[PDB]
């Protein structure tokens, strides 16, 4: 699956969302680049207003982009699972608020990689910090580790998400995410590792629509 990402490939990202009730659409459009771990990618809330935090999503809106060296990559889980493509789901659970379900079909539609997303928020806080858009507008740096889930021919991970409040404090989010072939062919079940995020969030002056402007970059290492 590897020789799909050797340059730049564009990507579409589509979320259905309910959280406590509110229903809203996010339509993303940008480009990736596995050679070096790069995401550049525009975020359009198409409904409206989002009724949560942009941070809060940022995890669910790629990682077969991941630069995964070539001393791993017979590790790289994401890649080898294309075109066919994979699931993944999650559960994040926000300190003393609600938790969103999430599952996602990432795969080829021909040229395009798309990341097609369902999601799902219960038992939130109206006047908490994310119903309430109490959180920074910014993402830190995060490390994932990714182990081998052999039953299900995947991959899962969790890691915890630190948010940050606009009093100083931090909201946490903690993830667990579970990442299944959507193909039959062979895939590569890796050992453990990490994978390495970083962010940054930024708005479109020309852009009246709510919105979010993201680079990212993710790393591939611990072996």
């Amino acid at each position: 699956g590897e020789e799909l990402f050797t340059g730049v490939v564009p990507i579409l990202v589509e979320l259905d969302g309910d959280v406590n009730g509110h229903k809203f659409s996010v339509r993303g459009e940008g480009e990736g680049d596995a050679t070096n771990g790069k995401l550049t990618l525009k975020f359009i809330c198409t409904t409206g207003k989002l009724p949560v935090p942009w941070p809060t999503l940022v995890t669910t809106l790629v990682l077969c982009f991941a630069r995964y060296p070539d001393h791993m990559k017979q590790h790289d889980f994401f890649k080898s699972a294309m075109p066919e493509g994979y699931v993944q789901e999650r559960t994040i659970s926000f300190k003393d608020d609600g938790y969103y379900k999430t599952r996602a079909e990432v795969k080829f539609e021909g040229d395009t990689l798309v990341n097609r997303i369902e999601l799902k928020g219960i038992d939130f806080k109206e006047d908490g910090n994310i119903l309430g858009h109490k959180l920074e507008y910014n993402l830190n740096s995060h490390n994932a580790y990714i182990t081998a889930d052999k039953q299900k021919n995947g991959i899962k991970s969790n890691f915890k998400i630190r948010h940050n409040v606009e009093d100083g404090s931090v909201q946490l989010a903690d993830h667990y995410q579970q990442n299944t072939p959507i193909g039959d062919g062979p895939v590569l079940l890796p050992d453990n590792h990490y994978l390495s995020t970083q962010n940054a969030l930024s708005k479109d002056p020309n852009e009246k629509r709510d919105h979010m402007v993201l680079l990212e970059f993710v790393t591939a290492a611990g072996i």
